[PDB]
C-alpha cells in the first residue's frame, strides 16, 4: 500500500491549510492530499460574483498552485474509509494507509433533491451562488430582472455560510434601487428557519434592514420544486405538513439543500447524522485517536465558515503535535466563527460569535452597524490573506487581534 | 427478474403492503426483499425489557408472514437506481419493477456511542431497541441493588419516541413492588427539551414525573459508555464541550438512529437520507412509480407501527388509483399513536396527527392512566398485528373514532 505519515482528505480551505501546517511539522514528503478537483475556489467571493461585483475567474486557482510545494497531490476521490486498518480507498482502485488522518471533505450540495433541479438552471431567471456552475446565473437573473417577485430561499438542512442566502437578497435589493426598478420588485425570503439569524445582536440589526427596505420573510417555508420553464416555484409549509404554495418568480436564487459528503454518510468515522465525529474542543476523532476533522464536514456545533476553518486550523495544529508526543491536548477550540453579512454594495455587518452564539467581536467598534470598512475587508483584504496567509498556514483567526485591540 | 410491485423490506410496513398489493396485482406479481429469517412485533419489547412478556413470543419466522404466493427474496438491498426502475441486492442480482414500495425501517447505530456495542457484554446495561439487548434490560432491572437508574434519549430521530421513558416508568414500578424504590435514583437524560411533543400527554406525564419522584435532565445526550466501570458520559447540548460522567447501577440505552445506510446516499432520499415522499399520498416526490411507508420515510410524524397501519390504507388507495390513471385524492393526516405504558397495568394512549394535537379514537379521556388501554396494548394489539394488519385488513382506527363520535 502507498503510505503517508499524514494523509489529508480534501484539498479545499481546510485541507490545504492543514497540509501547509503539517508540512512544517513532519516534512513535505510525509504529507499527501487527496483531491479530485483541478481547481481550488475561494468560495466567499461568490456572493459578490452573483451580485455582479466581482469576477468568477479570480475566485479560483489551479489546485496544483496551492498544494504546498513538496506535498503529494493524489488526484482522486475518496470512496471508502477503513479507520480500523488505518487506510482509505480512492476511485483509482488504490488503497492508502496513514499514521494520522485529517478529514477536510467539506459539505455536499444536493440540488437534485429539489424537483426540477439542476436541469432548471438551463432556463433564464434562476441562479445560485453556491455552485461554480450557477453563481453567474444569479447575476444574469439580477441583470435581466424587469418586474415581479425576486425570491431567495434557505433549505431545511445544515448549510455552509448561513448568511450568504440573504446577503444576495440585500445585494439584489440595492441593485433594484441603483437601476431604478425597486418599485417593480417584490422581494421575498422564504426560509426553512424560524429566525432571520441565530445571534440576537445581528438578527436585530438585520430585522431593522428588513423593515426599512420593505422585504418579506416567510418563515418555516421550504423550496421543494422548481418549474423553470414556467417560472414557478413550489414551497412547502413546514408548520402545516402537506400544505404547499406555488408562486411565480422574476428571479429565483436557490440555496441548495446540503448534507455530509456521500462517502462520509455511511462511514465508521461519522456520527449517526453522517458528519465526522470529533471532539468539540480539540478536533481529535471521538473513537479513532489518529483521526482528525476540520471544517464543514465535521459535527462541530458552530457555523460552517472558512473563518471557523481558520480558527480550527490553529487548534488542530496544536492538537496533532501533542498527540504526536503521546500527551493530552490542552488548547481548546471555542467555536469561533464569523459571518460578514454583506448588506449592500459597500456595507458589511461583521457578525462574529462562538459556541455560545454570543457576540465575540474583534474590533473595538460596534460590528452590528453596517460598515464600509468591513465591506472593504471582506471584498478585498480577505481574499488576499486567504491565498497568501491562510492557505500557507499563517492564519489561525483573529483571536490575537481581538486581545491586542482590547488593551 | 422483474415484478409489477417490488417491496423493499419485510417488516411491519413491507409485509402489510405486500398483502394489500397481492390483492391488487396478483401474488405472482409481488416480491419482498428482506434478509432476516425472523419477523418481530417490536412494540412488545417494551414489556419484555420489563419482564412482563417473553421475547420468543415477539418473533415469528419471516416465511410465516410472507403472503402466500409472494416471492420472498432473502437478501439485502445494496443500491437503488430508480431512473432505470431497478435495485441491486447483496447476492449480486438486478431486480426491476414497475412500482416500488420502500419499507426499509430505521437503522440502529449503537456504535456511534463510544464503548458500544461491546459494553453490552457487561452487566447492568440493556436496550429495549434490539433483540440482542432487550432481555439484558430485564436482567439489569432484576439485579439492580442501589444507585442511579439511567434512561437515555439520543440526539437523532427515533422510532417510538415514548419507549425510552415507558421502560423508566415500568422500572420505577418494579422497584417499588420489590422494596428497593428508596435505593434507586431514577433519571431520564434526554437530548430534547420536553418530555413529549404533544402538550396534553406531556402534561399528564409531567405529573407522573413529579408524583413518582423521577428526574428529567434536558439537553443531555449519552456519548460514551464505560461498561466495566459502570459509567456513562453525557454531553451537555446547551454548553458545547461540557460533559458529565455519571455512575449507574442500571443503564437503559436508546441508541442513535438514522436512515438505513443503503438509503443515505440513494437518489430516492431527501438530503437527510429519508425516502422523499409526498406528505399526504406517500408517492415519491421525484419518481412517480416509487412509494414509501414507515420509519424510512420523511413523513413528519412519529415513527410508529400505528402510523404504518394508517399509512398503509392511504398508500393502498394511492397506488390503486395511480394504476387506474387517476390522481390520488385521499390524504394522510399524519395519524400516529403512542401507547405510553406507565406501569405494569396502565397506559396513557396518546393519539395525534400532523398538527401534534390529540386525535383520540375512544370517547373517554386518554390522557388518564387506564387499565383498558394497557390490556389493549399488551394483549389485543399483538393479536391484531399478526392476524389483521400484516394481512392487509388494518388501516388504523379512524373508522372506530367516528363510530364512537
Ligand atoms: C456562496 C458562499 C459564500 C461564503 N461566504 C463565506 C464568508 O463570507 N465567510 C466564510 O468564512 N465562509 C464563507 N463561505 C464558506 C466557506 O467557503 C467554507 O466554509 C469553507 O470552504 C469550508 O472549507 P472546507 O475545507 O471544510 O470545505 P471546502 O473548502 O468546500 O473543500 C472541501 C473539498 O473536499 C473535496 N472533496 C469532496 N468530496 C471528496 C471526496 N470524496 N474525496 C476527496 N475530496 C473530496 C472537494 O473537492 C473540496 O475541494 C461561503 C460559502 C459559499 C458557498
Ligand atoms: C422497543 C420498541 C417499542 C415500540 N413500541 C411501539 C408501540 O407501542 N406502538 C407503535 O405503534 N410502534 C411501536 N414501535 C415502533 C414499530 O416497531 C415501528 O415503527 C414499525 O416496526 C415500523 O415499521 P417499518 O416497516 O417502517 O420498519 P420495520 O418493521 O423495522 O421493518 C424494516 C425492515 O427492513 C429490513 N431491512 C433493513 N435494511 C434492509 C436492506 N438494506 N435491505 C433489505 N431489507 C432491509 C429489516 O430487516 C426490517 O425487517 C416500537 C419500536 C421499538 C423498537
Ligand atoms: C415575517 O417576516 C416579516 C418580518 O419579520 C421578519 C417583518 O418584520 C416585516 C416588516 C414588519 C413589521 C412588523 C413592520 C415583513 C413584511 C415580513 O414579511
Ligand atoms: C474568508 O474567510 C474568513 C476568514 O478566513 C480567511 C477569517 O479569518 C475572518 C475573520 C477575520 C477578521 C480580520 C475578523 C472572516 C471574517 C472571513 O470571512
Ligand atoms: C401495534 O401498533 C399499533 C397499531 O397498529 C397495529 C394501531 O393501530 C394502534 C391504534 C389502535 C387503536 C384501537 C386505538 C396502536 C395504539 C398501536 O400501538
Ligand atoms: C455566516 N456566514
Ligand atoms: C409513541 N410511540
Amino acid at each position: 500500500m502507498n503510505h503517508y505519515e499524514v494523509l489529508v482528505l480534501g484539498g479545499g480551505s481546510g485541507g490545504i491549510t492543514m497540509a501547509a501546517r503539517m508540512k512544517r511539522k513532519v516534512g513535505a514528503e510525509n504529507v499527501a492530499i487527496v483531491e479530485p478537483s483541478e481547481r481550488h475556489f475561494y468560495q466567499p467571493i461568490w456572493t459578490l460574483v452573483g451580485a455582479g461585483a466581482k469576477q468568477l475567474s479570480s475566485s479560483g486557482r489551479p489546485t496544483a498552485s496551492v498544494i504546498p510545494s513538496g506535498v503529494e497531490w493524489i488526484k482522486a476521490r475518496v470512496t471508502e474509509l477503513n479507520p480500523d486498518k488505518n487506510c482509505i480507498h480512492t476511485d483509482d482502485d488504490e488503497k492508502i494507509s496513514y499514521r494520522y488522518l485529517i478529514i477536510a471533505l467539506g459539505i455536499q450540495l444536493d440540488y437534485e433533491k429539489i424537483k426540477g433541479l439542476p436541469e432548471g438552471f438551463a432556463h433564464p431567471k434562476i441562479g445560485s451562488n453556491y455552485s461554480v456552475k450557477t453563481v453567474e446565473k444569479t447575476w444574469k437573473a439580477l441583470q435581466d430582472f424587469k418586474e415581479g417577485n425576486a425570491i431567495f430561499t434557505f433549505p431545511n438542512t445544515p448549510v455552509k455560510c448561513a448568511g450568504a442566502p440573504q446577503k444576495i437578497m440585500y445585494l439584489s435589493e440595492a441593485y433594484f434601487r441603483k437601476t431604478g426598478k425597486r418599485s417593480k420588485a417584490n422581494i421575498i425570503f422564504n426560509t426553512s428557519l424560524g429566525a432571520i439569524f441565530g445571534v440576537k445582536k445581528y438578527a436585530d440589526a438585520l430585522q431593522e434592514i428588513i423593515q426599512e427596505r420593505n422585504l418579506t420573510v416567510n418563515y418555516k417555508k421550504n423550496l421543494i420544486e422548481v418549474r423553470a420553464d414556467k417560472q414557478e416555484a413550489v414551497f412547502e409549509n413546514l408548520d402545516k405538513p402537506g400544505e404547499t404554495q406555488v408562486i411565480s418568480y422574476e428571479m429565483l436564487h436557490v440555496t441548495p439543500p446540503m448534507s455530509p459528503p456521500d462517502v462520509l454518510k455511511t462511514s465508521p468515522v461519522a456520527d449517526a447524522a453522517g458528519w465526522v465525529d470529533v471532539d468539540k474542543e480539540t478536533l481529535q476523532h471521538r473513537r479513532y485517536p489518529n483521526v482528525f476533522g476540520i471544517g464543514d464536514c465535521t459535527n462541530l456545533p458552530t457555523s460552517k465558515t472558512a473563518a471557523a476553518v481558520a480558527a480550527q486550523s490553529g487548534i488542530l495544529d496544536r492538537t496533532i503535535s501533542v498527540i504526536m508526543k503521546n500527551q493530552t491536548p490542552t488548547k481548546k477550540y471555542d467555536g469561533y466563527t464569523s459571518c460578514p453579512l454583506v448588506t449592500g454594495y459597500n456595507r458589511v455587518i461583521l457578525a462574529e460569535f462562538d459556541y455560545k452564539a454570543e457576540p465575540l467581536e474583534t474590533f473595538p467598534f460596534d460590528q452590528s452597524k453596517e460598515r464600509l470598512s468591513m465591506y472593504l475587508m471582506k471584498a478585498d483584504l480577505m481574499p488576499f490573506l486567504y491565498w497568501n496567509m491562510m492557505l500557507r498556514g499563517y492564519w489561525g483567526g483573529p483571536a490575537f487581534l481581538r486581545k491586542l485591540f482590547h488593551l
